[PDB]
């Protein structure tokens, strides 16, 4: 019910401290922190895709939920990650060593992403399109 549906950043707190603990570079992580890109979920048959647009990079990643899967990281390492649906929340979860808790709660017309990495807690919150 939120597939198909646009969001674009609105709200951030923590985001550059979530970055930083994650180990993105200095420029990067700044540039990050200025960007409000867009994420839209999407569905084609048994496989979904998150799709998150910035004016610079474009990631769009394609799974089977509750399917594990090797993913990449801001970072730029490759770790195990699973994503899972539970009612208007969609939880993704990242193995490896630097684990990670991203929750996508779509609710009234907007979302809201709660990232969890050791004692950092972003969220950011996009309005709809």
């Amino acid at each position: 019910s939120f597939v198909g549906k646009k969001y674009k950043l609105d709200k951030s707190e923590n985001f550059d401290e979530y970055m930083k603990e994650l180990g993105v570079g200095l420029v990067t992580r700044k540039m990050g922190n200025s960007l409000s890109p867009t994420v839209e979920v999407t569905l084609e048959g048994d496989t979904y895709t998150l799709t998150t647009t910035s004016t610079f990079k474009t990631s769009a990643i394609s799974f089977k939920l509750g399917v594990e899967f090797d993913e990449e990281t801001l970072d730029g390492r490759n770790v195990k990650s699973i994503i899972t649906l539970d009612g208007n929340k969609l939880t993704q979860e990242q193995k490896g060593d630097k684990p990670t808790t991203i929750v996508r709660e779509f609710t009234d017309n907007e979302l809201i992403t709660t990232l969890t990495i050791g004692n950092v807690k972003c969220v950011r919150v996009y309005k709809a399109v």
